[PDB]
């Protein structure tokens, strides 16, 4: 069997507070690339790793990291080798894997148009597409001609739900935390307005100047003084799909009296309707209409920056990190 | 026309915390019982009138008129009509004004008088419609699943336990005395209850008596009693949000703090009014009076009589000196 060096970026402790590089290292292994004997594993080398929010709830103690073991996350990968009936040698493939430059995983969806630049199925073609389009499509049920708001818009959920909904026919804001991302989401992305939320002293009264009928659609990210601020700007019958959150809540007596559906969901439950994601999004990807901005890192190396460039907003768009070129 | 003295409850002034008697007065006016020349109107006497919670927030700056009625659902008798859907006779249920005698703008007929008419203010009114329409349509429930209802002994949660019960899912209520407690138990057939002011953590209470979780919320209460629930909802949950009645009473609402877990375990949270669902209300009655004669749901109400009761029986529901639903009954017809 090959067997070859296998650098690795290692969780070095839990993290409390400021999530930082030296809370990673390098580490450099050998592997032998080898289907472990009775097993259905596949044996991957890892192209590219997405920088995703939630893995920072994963660096600390509650399923979390393991001290001493690879980062892992979503990822891209050409399989090597496979027990495991349904991928063989040549594959391309994303889902969960190591933080390394090989993986072996354990009982993940086989790439079947390479048309489009592969890190593509970190974001709009991956997890971050995938939960857009089932917050917004498939929880909110959104109509032509809503009005759609989306927190932490310049994301790689919230940039997409946007674009979905512009789409439809909807009118669409969302609220960032830079000039440059608020200018990004109307320039870019095609977002109706955009605002920055930390220069609002008051949010109830900045949803207001953008929604003068109300919202009908909030995409939630966020929580706590934002949502608050989107419960008194709701219309009747109003829709919240609860994606992501980062104070207490005051105003939920409005669910009541404008009689809001409030609903959280995970992306992995809506798996099953992946292929049907990818027939609506790959054309309009091909006919340049659903658009995508991503930031880069190059080599394992970079990875630790990366993730912490991520967790601190201290990047435009998706973060991902190229393992290695070809 | 025939002129008649009539007693009105009137808001006295915008309430600050808890409302005291002594923010109403018994005002003596004369009324002609007459349709306004012009209009549609109904004249009616009223015979029941509700005390409802919601009406705590109506007496601070749809709101009420400090010198005015107060007003709420009733049961009134209709005494002259300019409307051909009422005729003189006829007994309804509505909006009415807390007084003797109403000049109402179209409302429902009451048919059957087989029940008791303050029936109507409560299992037969909006209170059972609400209970129906947020457990039979909001809830989607199913066979077999776990319920938790605040303010279970309140007129809308003792509807809902009972009719979880008959859709066999397995129900615990929470209440705020012993005896009330006792109550939910003995009489509504709640599997389990338990008073809240015994309880050192609201968490740890709800895992008790929830090992594998809470499938369906119905919620009246809000606040710390809502995190409790959070953190115990099984996967795919369901609140229904009919009522925050531990908020009414504040100048300013206590924190949300566990939303995180709609996330984890995907649960829906929705609001509802009864306004919305009054299509399915012939549904509701011909179910439900059946079953009220079976004596296979029952009701537990207090009837405080006259309208120089009705401040104190406000007042009381405001602070739980009321077992199940308060109605001030005006006059007998």
């Amino acid at each position: 069997a090959e067997e070859v060096s296998n650098k690795q970026v290692i969780l070095k402790n839990y993290v409390t507070g400021y999530p930082k590089e030296s809370d990673m290292e390098i580490k450099n292994v050998t592997i032998k690339l080898k289907v472990p004997e009775g097993s259905n594993d596949v044996v991957v080398k890892n192209l590219y790793l997405s920088c995703d929010p939630y893995m920072r709830s994963r660096m600390r103690k509650i399923e979390s990291f393991a001290p001493g073991s690879p980062i892992t996350g979503y990822g891209v990968a050409k399989v090597l080798e496979s027990g495991d009936p349904k991928f063989q040698k040549g594959d391309l493939v994303w889902g969960m894997t190591g933080w390394e430059e090989y993986s072996i995983i354990t009982p993940l969806f086989k790439i079947h148009d390479k048309d489009v630049p592969l890190s593509y199925y970190t974001g709009i073609l991956g997890m971050p597409g995938m939960t857009a389009y089932a917050g917004f499509h498939e929880v909110c049920s959104p109509k032509k001609g809503e009005t759609v708001f989306v927190s932490a818009a310049s994301g790689a959920v919230g940039q997409l739900v946007g674009q979905f909904a512009k789409m439809l026919g909807c009118y669409v804001v969302g609220s960032a935390g830079s000039k440059e991302k608020v200018d990004l989401l109307k320039s870019k992305f095609g977002f109706d307005e955009a605002f920055n939320y930390k220069e609002e002293q008051d949010l109830s009264a900045a949803l207001k100047r953008y929604f003068p009928d109300g919202i009908d659609i909030y995409f939630e990210n966020v929580g706590g003084k934002m949502l608050d601020a989107v419960l008194v700007n709701m219309k009747l019958y109003g829709r919240i799909a609860v994606c992501g959150m980062i104070e207490g809540v005051h105003n939920l007596f409005c669910l009541i009296t404008k009689r809001i559906r409030m609903e959280g969901f995970l992306v992995f439950d809506y798996y099953h309707l992946y292929p049907k994601y990818l027939e609506m999004v790959i054309p309009q990807i091909k006919a340049g209409k659903v658009v995508y901005v991503e930031d880069v890192a190059h080599g394992l190396e970079s990875a630790p920056t990366a993730l912490v460039g991520l967790f601190s907003g201290r990047n435009i768009g998706k973060q991902v990190v190229m393992v290695s070129r070809e």
